[PDB]
């Protein structure tokens, strides 16, 4: 039992402690300006961004990166190890390999109709449900790329205080990505979640911030076949300001964390919007699909597989993972600034919610037996 669940982290050590740990990596990065942003948005909840100096082609200039959280330190902790997590994908002259004695069927990665499936670089990946090395193609790793096998992306990345924290963060998103992907295809999303039995506080906190700014919040049910939570919170803003629908989702093993993930990415894209009117049909479509239920559970209904414990967390994954055939978990340690910082690589996942080119001829059936 190595995690740490005190309020809304679940890390090894507490956000404070990170924050103090990564001080050199932040100066490594180029870190010009780290600001508070919760009081952008009248939902007051904590919101940080990270600007920093960032050199493309010839041009200077700055790059940012947001951060998300239930109390300042988290959030604050949370756009510095994003900061690093996107400065160490850039791409590494010396990790690439021409020609790889052991490549993944690229095929397997779910292609766009456009791929180049003449792959030139490569990178060795460990295979942790396997115990193998393997090599997948760099455009899978790092970030930004080139785009020939198919458009860059950042899902998978992670950093965290060691590397199977970072893994156990990047594989939850993998899941995240691909249920809800599954979730873009479905009809309806039937399952609504009622978070009144939250053993958490922080969840009803978060929920009566939205209440009391005129922000409808509700919470459905997206988990796939692996039983480990997927959460979407749906948001619907009433008041004068300019921002209506958002929508954020949540992955853990623990349900309430998910919960507590999807409230906050919800904030997140708030404040990145305001850092700067739907048609009638289509918002009948979205009422349909997003805000009617035919069932409601709570809490207490759903699954929680998480043993507050890196090994056991990312055994039960690796075994959920590999008992549904999905028989890869590949990752490649990312490290540059002496920070852990991963791409995790799940083979046949789906990643359609964030690259719309990218859909496997399996999504359907997933989705009919998780749906309708
Ligand atoms: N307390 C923490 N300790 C170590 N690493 C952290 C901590 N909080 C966040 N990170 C890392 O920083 C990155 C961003 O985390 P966060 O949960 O805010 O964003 P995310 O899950 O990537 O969601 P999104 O970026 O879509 O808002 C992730 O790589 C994460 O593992």
């Amino acid at each position: 039992m190595d995690i740490k669940y005190k309020l809304a982290s679940y890390r090894i050590c507490s956000p404070e402690e990170t924050f103090e740990k990564i001080q050199e990596a932040l100066k490594k990065i180029e870190t010009v300006e780290i600001k508070n942003i919760q009081h952008l948005d009248k939902v007051n909840i904590p919101v940080y961004y990270l600007k920093r100096r960032v050199v493309v082609d010839g041009k200077e200039g700055i790059a940012i990166h947001y951060g998300k959280g239930a109390n300042d330190i988290q959030a604050k902790v949370s756009a510095c190890m994003e900061a690093i997590e996107r400065f160490s994908a850039s791409y590494d002259k010396n990790k690439v390999k021409e020609k790889p004695d052991n490549p993944i069927n690229v095929e397997d990665l779910i292609l766009p109709q456009y791929a180049d499936k003449n792959v030139k670089e490569w990178v060795e990946g460990i295979d942790i449900i396997n115990n193998e090395t393997i090599d997948v193609p760099a455009d899978a790793v790092f970030y930004p790329t080139s785009g020939k096998l198919f458009r860059g992306n950042t899902n998978g990345l992670a950093s965290g205080n060691n590397l199977d924290e970072a893994i156990l963060h990047a594989t939850l998103e993998i899941i995240e990505r691909d249920a809800w992907s599954l979730a873009d295809l479905a009809r309806k999303i039937p399952t609504k979640i009622n978070p009144e039995d939250a053993k958490n506080p922080l969840i009803h906190e978060l929920i009566e911030k939205y209440e009391k700014a005129g922000v409808k919040i509700i919470l459905k049910d997206l988990t796939s076949e692996f039983e480990i939570p997927v959460v979407a919170a749906i948001s619907d803003d009433l008041s004068k300001n300019p921002l209506m629908l958002c929508v954020g989702v949540g992955c853990h093993l623990h349900p309430e964390i998910a919960i507590l993930r999807a409230l906050t990415e919800v904030a997140q894209s708030r404040a990145s919007q305001l850092h700067g009117k739907i048609p009638y049909e289509r918002l009948k479509r979205i009422h349909r699909k997003w805000f009617e239920f035919e069932g409601e559970i709570n809490i207490a209904d759903m699954p929680n597989n998480a043993r507050y414990d890196l090994k056991k967390d990312l055994k039960f994954i690796k075994d959920k993972l590999s008992e549904f055939g999905f028989d890869k978990l590949i990752y490649v340690d990312l490290n540059k600034v002496g920070v852990d910082a991963v791409r995790v690589i799940i083979p046949k996942m789906e990643v359609y919610t964030i690259d719309r080119d990218r859909l496997s001829r399996r999504a359907f059936e997933r989705v009919k037996k998780l749906y309708y």
